[PDB]
């Protein structure tokens, strides 16, 4: 064996939703007219979506066991410790995950007590949140000359039109113009663009979720290829909201400094895989102090579809016992999501690698000399905003 994985730490997005409660409203109001009502309750892991991610963790521990990660048969408290969101949606995911992973073992899953973990939902935190002030200097910063961002986006905005406008209804969302504007709490939010995402968010995942297309957009949206039209609106809203570098440094920091102190030898606790579930907005948000950028085929720039992750495996050269990492994201595609389709040869996971300067390339993956990578991965990190955390929850 030239090259020995030692140490997986792995944060995974929900699977399949339909739209939350909040975006469902949003999304009604902005195209006048009621969306479909799914079989799973607004904000939770649908069935089709808990299949999905079933079909991913039974990869990924058929994977991990065959590389030696995990020992065969049922875990051990040293073979994986699972923290999910305490959302429903999450919490499920995480379900489903060691389900697949570990066939039959009733495998538990922690999350916490209260509706807070300092991991995720870093804005109830003082330590972890945003100062409204500057988030809004941020956001506006980044955004710049908004009529000028919606004009190149005009294409997409009329797909997206077309796909959820009731003909001759008015329809109000796609001619607000794009604003910077800030909650009350201090949530920021680009008019118009936000709603526009949410509706995106929505198509993809009723796509994901396959739905009938007559209950995705009304017969509409009919091959995935219209999918993935539309999520350049996505993409850029997060690129003005979660990737702001600085919301992504307030919210995101404790997050990756938990990861990669993970992935670190002398970890606590000492387990060979420490999966993490949670939402899309923190991938978001530790990828963009990673500056870890992807574009997977299918999707658009930074798109984290349900279910899927963002991986670090610390390896070990068999021969000089040197250390190193790999980081890649992982996703299935949309048809892949729609179809149920398990992952192989014929249909592999769709992923994308980081690298830096001395990485290399090995039978393993791209690889890269451990400290040098902990140390660029960790270099956008605001200490004052990594409080650590006790990465064992209490029962």
């Amino acid at each position: 064996r030239d090259w020995q994985l030692e140490k997986v730490v792995e944060l995974s997005r929900a699977g399949i939703r339909p739209p939350t409660a909040g975006n469902r409203e949003a999304i009604e109001a902005a195209t006048g007219r009621p969306w479909t009502e799914w079989t799973t309750h607004d904000g939770e892991l649908t069935g089709h979506g808990y299949a999905a991610v079933v079909n991913k963790g039974r990869e990924e521990g058929q994977h991990y066991r065959q590389l030696g990660l995990l020992q065969a048969g049922c875990p051990t408290a040293e073979s994986i410790y699972v923290r999910a969101s305490p959302l429903q949606r999450t919490r499920a995911t995480a379900q489903a995950l060691v389900d697949g992973a570990f066939p039959g073992c009733g495998v538990a899953i922690h999350y916490a007590n209260g509706d807070a973990d300092p991991l995720f939902q870093t804005d109830k935190f003082a330590a972890t949140q945003t100062d409204p002030a500057r988030q809004l200097a941020a956001v506006k910063e980044k955004a710049g000359d908004l009529a000028q961002r919606r004009q190149a986006l005009a294409p997409t905005i009329q797909l997206l039109k077309q796909a959820v406008c009731q003909a001759d209804k008015p329809c109000p969302i796609f001619d607000t113009p794009w604003r910077v504007e800030q909650s009350k709490s201090g949530k920021t939010t680009i008019s118009g663009l936000s709603v526009m995402a949410n509706m995106v968010e929505t198509l993809r995942l009723g796509w994901s979720e396959n739905l009938p297309l007559s209950q995705l957009a009304w017969g509409k949206i009919a091959q995935a290829s219209q999918i993935t039209a539309l999520l350049p609106l996505l993409t850029e809203n997060y690129d003005l909201s979660n990737d702001v570098l600085y919301t992504a440094q307030k919210r995101g920091s404790v997050l990756l400094n938990a990861m990669l102190d993970g992935v670190k030898p002398e970890a606590s606790p000492n387990v060979r895989w420490l999966l993490l579930v949670a939402h899309d907005t923190n991938i978001a948000m530790v990828r963009t102090l990673m500056n870890f950028s992807w574009q997977l085929p299918g999707y658009s720039r930074g798109n984290i579809p349900p279910g899927s992750s963002l991986v670090l495996e610390r390896w070990r050269d068999a021969k000089s016992g040197e250390r190193y990492l790999r980081v890649y994201f992982q996703a299935q595609g949309l048809d892949d999501l729609r179809r149920l389709q398990t992952p192989d040869a014929q249909h592999p996971m769709l992923r994308q690698e980081w690298r830096q300067p001395g990485c290399r390339q090995t039978d393993v993956g791209t690889l890269c000399p451990f400290q040098a990578a902990i140390t660029a991965l960790g270099q956008r990190i605001d200490r004052p905003s990594a409080p650590a955390v006790a990465m064992v929850l209490p029962k």
